[PDB]
């Protein structure tokens, strides 16, 4: 059983932009891959941020990246998150728990959609 | 040159103001007016939480949202946080700290926006 204890801090990479913005380096590509293998974790409840939020999801795979947005235009900030995961199978994983409660909340995970509005083909 | 269609048209930010989610996006203005008070605050680290973040900045005004990302497929997990105040007060207050440091590391604060490419619903 290993137990991270303090330590495995290490965020010290800031590139050196001065104006890096909302962006990340990465192609067109490398979104489509993202969001291919990326969910929507929403109704998360506030005292899940990143860290105890990736706990969870990390127990179905590799998270690449994690978006997390909470709105307190409903006077309560709500929490929705979207976790890119490394791995398609990951994604697959964490959309099993589509329904599952958390925190004594109901949460809702789906895919960052991969649906068909329409016709949809990457080559046509 | 093999042309089958001729496509000319604008290039709009997909992210924020088009996809909320599975939820339906409030409106448009109501993004408008939010990004015209939002900040991005970048190089947050990994440390830094909603909670922690938000005193820092609630101390320059009213958070009405934020969303935080934090990308890890660069090994090293690493913030940057998009802060959407209540009033145009509070983020020029908040970017008044853009050269500052935060937890022993310069962050980045800069005005953030997001804009939409259309939002609609077929029904039938």
């Amino acid at each position: 059983a290993i137990a991270p204890c303090m330590q495995t801090t290490h965020s010290k990479m800031t590139a050196g932009a001065y104006t890096e913005g909302p962006p990340q380096p990465l192609s067109a590509e490398e979104k489509k891959e993202i969001d291919k293998r990326s969910v929507y974790v929403g109704n998360v409840d506030y005292g899940s941020t990143a860290q105890d939020l990736e706990a969870h999801f990390s127990s179905c795979g590799s998270i690449n990246r994690i978006t997390i947005l909470c709105d307190k235009f409903s006077g309560h900030p709500k929490g929705y998150a979207y976790i890119e995961f490394a791995e398609r199978n990951s994604v697959d994983a964490a959309v099993a728990m589509d329904e599952t409660v958390f925190r004594g909340r109901t949460i809702k995970v789906l895919p960052k959609r991969t649906n068909m509005p329409g016709i949809s083909s990457t080559d046509r």
